[PDB]
């Protein structure tokens, strides 16, 4: 017996797997909470030993999401927090369809949809921005981001369905998942993993502006406890929702915190030395990571899972990017992180599950 | 019968005056409160209407300041806001000094020192700064600044007295005292209300990069509650404590806010044109000021007295000033603003106190 029932739909990535921890802890609002878990991949070792029943699922293909969610009559609550891995406004679009088709009909006290999105809604897509701090208010860009179309289909089947629902745009998320597509602590991690490896210094390969400007970044467990929040207060209902922890950072305050995590020397940015590819200098690592990991008895990821560092790339030539974080507090979320803090955070608890190297 | 009685020294200022105003709100912690207000001139019109007891007193004149405070035997907390007009480390310290020196021998029951600095303590003097963003922690900059003087005075005669202290360092603060030395509001909306008065648009005088670039400020009223918390929570003794909205903002979005305010057509920054001095484009407008009070009925004010508009200048070559709020959420004070609208309220109050002209 169950006071609300989750579906976590992305449930091995970044804030998918903060929500199975989140949701299961005792004070969490709307408890106590049962949780289904759905991701492609089968369920990995480190997911087997968390309370959340894993449904193996690729939510692309339709028959396959009716018969594996169609029978979880059960839920009351969404949270879409996945994606493909591209911006393919089709094929991303196909896959929450395929949930809320696959479940509206079939859940009769489902209640809410949280949709989980970014602050791309703000400036454009990977493949002419707004300015900062970017508020919700702010209107589309001229572009095809997937992510309008995800919201259409959320106001679109909510409104018809009687359900209410969230939209959350989270800033760049420290997290600990080492599934994620975009996962930037644990892909430093392994940057500097190797550059201790080969006895090298952590070498800083970004942009001059990314370096010195003012940069903002969201907690995973924040997300989730934000998600949570606009899932059961009515005051946060039906809403757009920017979702960030609350203060400002350097990258270059960042990476002197991350030589000192490793214990190596850094190499800041240099005066006139222009950005590298961090994807490049990485391009054939892939056997260095795969000793370091049977070397320290590490959980076995392969080196494009644990780390991305074209993403690295893009938030070393980022700027000018803050998002507000006003709506939420004046609604009433107070929730906050030292994001200085919750980098070495990310750091000790990717050490704690062994997904890199302790010490 | 009261539970706290608080003298505060500078209840003209920008601070002080809010203070004024806060101090007297039933749901205030430590309240019922009785308030002592002191400052050098007379008590204007404005502040008759207020139930301060208000305290005629020059406090650099030690004689003075003794005849005028050693009576009052029933403070409880000192909020010392004030400063002279100039950055002199000599008679800065004087006044702070006389305070202490007044009122520590003769008020027995006595508890607690708040002393308001600035971040001004990171950066240097407005006569090699720290990078932001600025955390309290950061040690003492190579340069007489006064705020080192009252500091040293505050830990020396609090500790030998046995009373609890705090320092206080605002941002910006965003008020609404017509009588204060550097308030950004009411000198931006002089210039405005000059503008509209010469058919001219507001111009922005300022740099690329003031216009471009985050900023952070605090609301007076903000700064009020987070000393009165530090006064009356024990979490909060003996820090040294940053004090802004919680948010950033930039001049640009301002700027166009303030032309819509005025209904004045706004010409922001543009390419290429460098800083001019507001301060020099205001040179003689102090009779076109006194017009303006004479014509809508204001609060009799002096052009130099309302307006800063050096400071104005100081604030659009001004960047990377930023300042972090994480050490007092950490320690629970989780007051807040949102900076727009903080401006806009600043503009309504002394609208509302017919400082600056209606409409
Ligand atoms: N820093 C970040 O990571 C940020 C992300 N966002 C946004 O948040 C949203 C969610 O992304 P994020 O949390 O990063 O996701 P992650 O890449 O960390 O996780 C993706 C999740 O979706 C699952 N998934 C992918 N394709 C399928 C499929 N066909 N069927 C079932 N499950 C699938 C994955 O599991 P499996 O591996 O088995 O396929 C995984 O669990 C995106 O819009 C993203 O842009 C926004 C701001 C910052
Ligand atoms: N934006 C801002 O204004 C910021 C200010 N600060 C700091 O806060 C501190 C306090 O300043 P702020 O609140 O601006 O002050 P204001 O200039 O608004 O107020 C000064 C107050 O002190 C009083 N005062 C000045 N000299 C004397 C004297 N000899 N005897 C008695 N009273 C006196 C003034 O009254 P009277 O007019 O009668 O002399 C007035 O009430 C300063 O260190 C300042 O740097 C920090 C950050 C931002």
């Amino acid at each position: 017996s169950y006071k609300s029932v989750a579906l976590v739909v992305g449930v091995t990535g970044i804030v998918g797997s903060s929500l199975a921890e989140v949701l299961k802890l005792p004070d969490t609002p709307g408890g106590p909470w049962k949780v289904y878990g759905v991701a492609r991949r089968p369920c990995p070792v480190w997911l087997a030993k968390k309370p959340v029943e894993y449904i193996q699922c690729d939510v692309s293909d339709n028959q396959e999401t009716i018969s594996k969610l169609s029978p979880l009559k059960d839920i009351t609550h969404i949270f879409y927090v996945s994606w493909i891995g591209s911006e393919d406004c089709q094929t991303n679009a196909t896959m929450f369809k395929n949930i809320l088709n696959s479940v509206i009909p079939n859940a009769s006290n489902l209640q809410h949809v949280c949709l989980q999105t970014g602050i791309k809604h703000y400036f454009g897509i990977f493949e002419v921005p707004h300015d900062s701090p970017f508020t919700e208010d702010l209107p589309r860009l001229n572009v095809p981001n997937f992510y309008h179309d995800l919201e259409d289909i959320l106001y679109e089947e909510t409104g018809k369905n009687n359900l209410t629902w969230s939209v959350h745009r989270p800033a760049l998320v420290f997290g600990f998942s080492p599934c994620s597509m975009m996962n930037i602590v644990s892909t430093l991690c392994v940057y500097a993993t190797i550059c201790k490896h080969e006895n090298k210094a952590l070498v800083y390969p970004g942009s001059k502006n990314s370096w010195n400007c003012y940069a903002d970044a969201v907690d995973a467990d924040l997300v989730a406890e934000h998600e949570i929040w606009a899932a059961v207060d009515p005051k946060a209902k039906n809403q757009v929702l920017n979702c960030n922890n609350g203060d400002v950072f350097k990258w270059k305050h960042i990476w002197k915190k991350l030589a000192e995590e490793f214990g190596i020397e850094m190499v800041g940015y240099v005066e006139g030395k222009e950005q590298v590819s961090l994807a490049e200098l990485m391009k054939d690592k892939d056997q260095v990571w795969d000793e370091i990991v049977k070397k320290n008895n590490l959980v076995p990821t392969k080196l494009k899972e644990i780390a991305a560092f074209w993403f690295a790339d893009i938030a070393f030539c980022s700027e000018n990017l803050i998002s507000s974080m006003n709506k939420s507090k004046e609604l009433g979320f107070l929730g906050f992180r030292n994001s200085m803090k919750s980098f070495v955070s990310c750091i000790d608890k990717m050490r704690d599950y062994r997904f890199i190297p302790a010490s």
